[PDB]
């Protein structure tokens, strides 16, 4: 038993509900908010800025230590840091910029850093300013994630196209 409420039950392990992750994280404080980053955690838009400016810019402090350390992220890749006043960590995983041209299977790969959790709360990877189709994240999340996954999605409508669509 877990304190996520109000989730939609899509399988054995993926759960889905119409939520703003800022506000699901503020509320729940889970062990892992995934954020969908960039390879250089350049937290300017979309979820990635939304999770950034909820932290008062301290993630983004924190990931240009991580960066000028270690140097970028690969597409399809992953670290864990702080999750500050959201949840205990952040899982940083970057899915593919379709709007960037790369390679919509690293999407599977991006999905793959999931199942070093147990469990977490995220969002659609590739989505929304990542420019890939909501409906096929969806089912790579299905289709390769086998933790437990709860996925908040902002978008009202596109939420009830997904559930509707759902196979
Ligand atoms: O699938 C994501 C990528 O593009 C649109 C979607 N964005 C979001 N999903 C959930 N909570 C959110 N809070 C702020 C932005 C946001």
């Amino acid at each position: 038993v877990n304190s996520f409420s109000g989730y939609l039950k899509l399988t054995d392990n993926v759960y889905i509900k119409n939520a703003d992750i800022v506000e699901e994280a503020k509320k729940v404080k889970p062990t892992v908010v995934v954020n969908a980053a960039n390879v250089y955690l350049k937290h300017g838009g979309g979820v990635a800025g939304a999770l950034n400016k909820a932290t008062n810019n301290a993630m983004q402090v924190e990931s240009d230590d991580y960066i000028a350390t270690n140097g970028p992220l690969k597409v399809g890749g992953s670290c864990v840091l702080s999750g500050h006043n959201l949840a205990k960590h952040c899982l940083h995983v970057v899915g593919p910029n379709v709007n960037k041209g790369e390679d919509i299977q690293l999407l599977k790969s991006a999905y793959e850093n999931f199942n070093q959790h147990e469990v977490l709360l995220a969002p659609l990877l590739s989505a929304g300013i990542f420019g890939a189709d909501p409906i096929h994240s969806l089912r790579v999340c299905v289709d390769t994630v086998r933790t437990n996954v709860y996925l908040a999605v902002f978008d009202k409508n596109l939420y009830d196209k997904l559930v509707s669509s759902f196979l």
